[PDB]
């Protein structure tokens, strides 16, 4: 019976290596991973690799893994897929861990844009979580933590961290982890997949697919929003994406709106992520 090694990226930027028997399909080694993890919540998580053009794809559980990364390395990375909209309804404290060393790299990688005051407090807990309460001694006004807080760090951020990790005397690690969480659970962009696409008119726009409903991000002003319910039909044909949008009360039809992916591969991800969003929010 002939193994296949995988490498799999943790969110805490460690590689957990495992061999799956060469036919496995995606759920196998999802499973070892999540053992590893001691992770029971598992619903809210994926595994995702780089594809031959390169781009992050979900590696389907209900598919071989090799009829999936195909020519590719078995290099995976463990991820948050389903952005729960209220983690402090998640059962265990371990699920909210790891949904905030996701959320963590989401705000460094600026895929969570993220104020200054609101960098400083999710740092600040993070900070209490992960080494406790605030000590002088690993601090002087020339303080910078080994912590990635943001995109871009600066003094200032640094010394803001600091001054509100003061405030956390005595908050234990699960306390700490749920304040970050009921803080980034409001930020704009929380648990938003964007997707480079053009309008029926070729204008450049992004579609966001999150647990509420699909999103358009035309131009600063005028940002559209499908509530899933509002959602009947998600299709995809050559490069095209439309959605089938529920007639309006007392309208006679459904209405279909459509846009251009840069090719066919991102026109199907983008359907299948929305499928899967659809499913999800709907066992809500
Ligand atoms: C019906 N719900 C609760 C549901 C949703 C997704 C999955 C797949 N979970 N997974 C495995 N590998 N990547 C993601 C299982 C169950």
């Amino acid at each position: 019976p002939k193994s296949m090694q995988c490498k799999v990226i943790l969110l805490d930027g460690s590689e957990y290596t495992c061999d799956v028997e060469k036919r496995s399909r995606g759920q196998v080694l999802f499973d070892k991973v999540c053992e590893h993890l001691n992770l029971l919540e598992k619903d809210y998580f994926g595994l995702t690799y780089r594809d031959a053009e390169n781009q992050k794809n979900w590696l389907d559980p209900a598919k071989e893994i090799k009829k999936q990364v195909r020519s590719g390395a078995w290099h995976f990375s463990f991820n948050v897929k389903f952005y729960p909209p209220d983690p402090a309804q998640l059962s265990e404290d371990i699920t909210r861990y790891y949904l905030c060393l996701q959320l963590r790299d989401d705000i460094v990688s600026g895929r969570l844009p993220c104020s200054f005051v609101t960098l400083a407090l999710l740092g600040s807990y993070t900070v209490q979580s992960e080494l406790g309460d605030y000590d002088p001694d690993e601090c002087g006004s020339d303080y910078i933590s080994e912590f990635r807080f943001a995109p871009n760090h600066t003094k200032e951020l640094e010394d803001k961290v600091i001054e509100l990790h003061k405030s956390h005397r005595g908050m234990t690690p699960a306390e700490a982890e749920m304040h970050f969480l009921e803080n980034a659970k409001k930020l704009s962009m929380y648990g938003v997949d964007l997707h480079h696409a053009k309008d029926s008119e070729g204008v450049e726009i992004m579609l966001g697919v999150c647990a509420s409903g699909l999103l358009i991000y035309r131009d600063r002003l005028r940002i559209n929003r499908f509530a899933w319910p509002k959602v009947l039909k998600i299709s995809y044909k050559r490069n095209n994406f439309y959605i089938k949008i529920r007639p309006g009360e007392f309208e006679q039809f459904e209405s279909t709106i459509g846009f251009k992916l840069p090719n066919h591969r991102a026109a199907k991800r983008l359907w299948k992520v929305c499928v899967e969003h659809h499913t999800f929010f709907r066992l809500l």
